[PDB]
């Protein structure tokens, strides 16, 4: 009942994609904040995106490589090592009882 | 410059008032939440406020003292020692890229 993240593939082959699957997504949403690491954190801000307008933003760790889904799951293409970790949402609704939830995933070499 | 909280007093006598100054928000703005502690943590929003809205919303942490203005600012009544300690303010921009800022205060009897 409570907002997941769940990595497909859990490990990810160097120049491949990851994705980043969402479930339980509250209902009175207005958008969505992705972040590498642990917690909510400006400073490591991948992107934002409000549903109601479709409109994404780049925060400061932004790669352009990702893309974002109207159900806030995230897709990160042509992976590299250091795109391992933690991958937290922060889903931003109207009430502002937000919800957060981390996922992470590894990477590996190939060839 | 960089988003900045200033408590005003920082050292506040027991059953004053503090006021949690915001300096330099940014423009374009969705709404804010208060935290006790240093992070954003759901379990510890004090209050929020959505910009443009007619009310303020409690979070878990409320205890029936505090009021944000509509420019952020943090006021709490009837200051008691647990209070002390740091306070994270979220900044919810129209965008959705956030930011945050910590200030503190001490008490004292
Ligand atoms: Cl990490
Ligand atoms: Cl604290």
């Amino acid at each position: 009942a409570k907002l997941t993240i769940e990595s497909t593939p859990f490990n990810v082959a160097e120049g491949k994609e990851v994705l980043l699957l969402v479930h339980n997504l509250p209902q009175h949403l207005f958008g969505y904040s992705w972040y590498k690491g642990e917690r909510v954190d400006g400073n490591r801000q991948i992107i934002g995106y409000v549903i109601g307008t479709q409109q994404a933003t780049p925060g400061p760790a932004y790669s352009g490589r990702e893309i974002i889904y109207p159900n806030a799951s995230l897709l990160i293409q042509n992976i590299i090592q250091n795109d391992a970790g933690f991958y937290t949402l922060h889903v931003i609704k109207s009430d502002l009882v937000n919800e957060e939830a981390t996922g992470q995933f590894r990477v590996y070499p190939e060839l």
